[PDB]
């Protein structure tokens, strides 16, 4: 009044005694309840949220005094849509703050009376707890009833008599109740329950009122609809219902992708649809989303939902394992041939073009297919685990360049060429009798053993012989001339073999070679230690979800919309390219 | 297991690293006159083994290379030894029972 | 009977019990119906061979591997044509090898089977 705070305290408070008269000096002031004076400076608070935000057991009974001023002061449409300016908060109008307080007989009211429902809280604390934002909801009343568990007042803020908010109406991601549904989504048992509970009541009500298409359909600004969207946040427990949606009303049965085709007695054979988990490279799909992403945090049981694990081995029956060992084989043939090539290669020096030989002929053949196949490899490398790919194509394309120029001294590539040609081979032999732990052992030693080992290797070259000096000016290592190379070798044969001469061949220099020893040692203990540990078995995951990777991998290769796709189906009430899974149950 | 494992290591270095040998000489250390493989695959089998290699210094890739199959070598093994000790299983206390019956 | 390879000879009967409706298929069987029915077809075959499904090709086993108790009651104590238990099949299988075919070392699975199997061999045995 005088001030704003006593008015906020006094609606705070819930004193309407006090709040009555209050009209009497806004009519005499002509100030309306939106002005400046009812307003915090930074924030811009109004009494509705004040009043709202101090919900007394859902009593707060100075409501309808505001509203009843509002309307006498002639202006209420700014008054309900009162939108904050910070950037803390931001458009948070008071239907927000009235639902989120999960109370919903104030919703009602202020909803009748007529409020902004597309309220957009595009504000700093709204946005992902990766973005800064403590608590993301779709930015939407409507989504913000939908995500906080608040059925009743999804229920009515889409069915109330007044206005109402569309479900498909977008965010700024483009999110959409659904999209935002699943942003808060957890693996918890108990927010699944009540999210994927929700998530069916709102599809079930978008296709009743717009039985064009399913709410689904629209796509967040990524382009990921729900599906994808818990498939690439990794939401195990959302997703692995959403494959598994089967809707019993005839009139929105048809937004379901578990089926039921027939069953023999004891036998089911349910027809799950995959409508999204294959586009045959049409558009993205949610198989490669979830193999050919890293920050998917359950890959490995996402990967055993049903028309998934199911899917993938369908594809290893056809298609997917024959091309795999026509790759083995072709592949492990070019190598062999290289390695031959690179055996055989023309002798006697300065070989620009030696073939005159009916061998000399063979030869040729070897360096010409080993050339086609070094730059069919760089064409299918930037047409997209590639790096020693791509190494091995330039490479191979720098050693016949210059050796058409007939340039003496540069097989050097060439050869540097094949050893990557037998590291690049690691892949496919991966595959195949639940290899490649080799290859993860490899990488995991590769960056730690070399720092650690050359870090204590050169400590000790300078350590070591700086303390050798105090002997000799600089015999045993290097007689006359001050080098520390031949120190560095002689601890190179110290634990590899032994065999060190040392000046014996004045103590501290035998102390200090004590603790090289007794240090490089225990090191490589701890690195023995570290690889036992490091094994793990392979969790029987790694394998999975690896192998899926070259299944997916042929799969993009060659052109996917020729006849090599999966099951189809029927035509119309049920032109969806389902696809079929049998499961028995005796129950 | 361990054979085409290591067999296909042991010849893929022959000639890969004999082929990166021919540039400094047209077959000395391993052959003197003559153009043999066979004394390089005994010098590997010694590498390892017991050590004791001559090598050209008796050229840096063929330094760099023959690091490379070292340590391709060393943690063969060191899977090999990983392999092994998680294949045990402590016999599981049934495979004795199914034999010995 | 039908005339398919994904199907054969799978007469009314089979269809009958399989539904798991006891009502039409005494009904059938009353007013006569081939009881010695040889579903001898692609899908019965086990799941090795190709086939869903394998119940001893015969309703009476067909009765007995579904976990249908009173049909086979019914189907071997019916006054009208029956079936004996002993009728072997194309793997001369009867009941008994069939009833086997079917088990699980699911609790639930093992639990009718060993409950059925017992049922057959004291009927069998009395008559
Ligand atoms: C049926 C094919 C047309 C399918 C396609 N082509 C090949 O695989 C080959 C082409 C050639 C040409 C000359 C010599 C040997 C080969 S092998 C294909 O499959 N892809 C295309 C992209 N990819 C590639 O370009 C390499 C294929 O060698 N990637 S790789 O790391 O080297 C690899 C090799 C074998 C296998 Cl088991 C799996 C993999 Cl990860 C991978 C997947």
């Amino acid at each position: 009044v005088f001030n704003r705070p006593i008015l906020f305290d006094i609606v705070s408070r819930g004193s309407t005694a006090d709040l009555d008269g209050l009209l009497s000096f806004l009519l005499t002031h002509k100030k309306r309840l939106t002005d400046e004076e009812f307003r915090e400076p930074s924030t811009g608070k109004t009494c509705l949220p004040k009043a709202l935000l101090n919900l007394s057991n859902g009593r707060n009974d100075t409501i309808p005094v505001l509203l009843d001023i509002a309307e006498r002061t002639g202006n209420m449409r700014e008054f309900i849509n009162s939108p904050f300016r910070d950037i803390y908060y931001r458009g948070q109008t008071s239907l927000h703050i009235a639902i989120e307080r999960r109370c919903k007989h104030y919703v009602e009211l202020l909803v009748a009376q007529g409020a902004d429902v597309h309220a957009q809280a595009r504000g700093r604390f709204f946005q992902p707890k990766d973005e800064g934002g403590y608590f993301y909801f779709g930015e939407l009343p409507l989504s913000l009833a939908a995500c906080t568990n608040q059925p009743h007042i999804v229920n009515y803020l889409t069915e109330n008599p007044h206005k109402k908010a569309d479900m498909r109406r977008q965010d700024s991601r483009g999110n959409t109740v659904l999209h935002a549904l699943v942003a808060i989504a957890d693996n918890t048992r108990e927010n699944t329950k009540f999210v994927t509970k929700m998530y069916d009541l709102l599809l079930l009500k978008c296709s009743r009122l717009f039985p064009d298409s399913n709410l689904e359909t629209v796509l967040n600004n990524d382009g990921l609809s729900p599906l994808m969207m818990a498939a690439k946040t990794g939401k195990i427990g959302v997703f692995q219902h959403i494959i598994r949606r089967e809707v019993t009303d005839e009139d929105t049965r048809h937004l379901s992708r578990k089926f039921k085709d027939w069953a023999y007695g004891p036998v089911y054979s349910s027809l799950y649809d995959l409508s999204s988990l294959d586009t045959c490279g049409e558009e993205v799909s949610v198989l490669e989303i979830l193999v050919y992403n890293s920050k998917i945090e359950n890959r490995h049981e996402m990967l055993a939902v049903e028309p998934i694990n199911e899917l993938l081995r369908d594809k290893w029956r056809k298609f997917g394992a024959v091309s795999f060992y026509i790759n083995v084989v072709s592949y492990l043939c070019a190598m062999v041939i290289f390695t031959l090539t690179a055996y055989y290669q023309p002798l006697e020096g300065t070989p620009p073009y030696p073939y005159r030989t009916t061998v000399d002929y063979l030869r040729l053949a070897g360096e010409v297919i080993t050339l086609f196949t070094g730059v069919l490899f760089f064409f299918t490398s930037i047409k997209d685990f590639q790096l020693l790919y791509f190494i091995y194509s330039v490479l191979v394309v720098v050693s016949a360049a210059l050796y058409l120029a007939g340039i003496e001294a540069y097989l050097a590539v060439m050869v540097f060429a094949l050893v990557l040609g037998w590291m690049n081979a690691l892949y496919f032999t991966r595959g195949l009798k639940l290899t490649g732990t080799y290859s993860i052992m490899i990488q995991k030693i590769l960056f730690k053993d070399l720092f650690r080992f050359l870090l204590v290797y050169l400590l000790f070259m300078i350590g070591y012989a700086s303390a050798l000096v105090t002997l000799l000016n600089p015999p045993a290592c290097r007689d006359s001339e001050t080098f520390s190379a031949f120190l560095l070798d002689l601890f190179k044969l110290t634990i590899g073999m032994g065999d060190l001469e040392m000046l014996s061949s004045i103590l501290l220099l035998v102390t200090y070679i004590i603790l090289t020893f007794v240090l490089l040692l225990n090191m490589l203990i701890a690195l023995m230690g570290e690889t036992v540990g490091q094994v793990s078995k392979e969790s029987k995951h790694i394998w999975k979800l690896q192998w899926a990777t070259t299944i997916l991998d042929i799969e993009r290769s060659f052109p996917v919309f020729l006849r090599k796709a999966f099951r189809s189906g029927e035509m119309v009430t049920v032109r969806r390219w389902c696809f079929r899974v049998d499961e028995v149950n005796w129950s």
